[PDB]
């Protein structure tokens, strides 16, 4: 992270993976999980999928390293749960700021 930008905390979106089990699964763990995401400003690349898939990785990958620092090691299902959320979150930032950026 040579700088990037922290957007803010979002409103904690929720993903209905398709099990009432997996509904509790996220709902309980959503406190330990991220609620903010990390992007560059729109100054270089501003690409509907690409700005997403890089921020989502940067957020969850940083979250990974920040938790290896407490001896914690996440798993694919936890990370796929995070991805759906962190994707919805960076898309929200790429509306609320980008809409003002596209007011010209």
């Amino acid at each position: 992270l040579g700088g990037y930008m922290l957007g803010s905390a979002m409103s904690r979106p929720i993903i209905h993976f398709g099990s009432d089990y997996e509904d509790r699964y996220y709902r309980e763990n959503m406190h330990r999980y991220p609620n903010q995401v990390y992007y560059r400003p729109m100054d270089e690349y501003s690409n509907q999928n690409n700005f997403v898939h890089d921020c989502v990785n940067i957020t969850i990958k940083q979250h990974t390293v920040t938790t290896t620092t407490k001896g914690e090691n996440f798993t694919e299902t936890d990370v796929k749960m995070m991805e759906r959320v962190v994707e919805q979150m960076c898309i929200t930032q790429y509306e609320k700021e980008s809409q003002a950026y596209y007011q010209r």
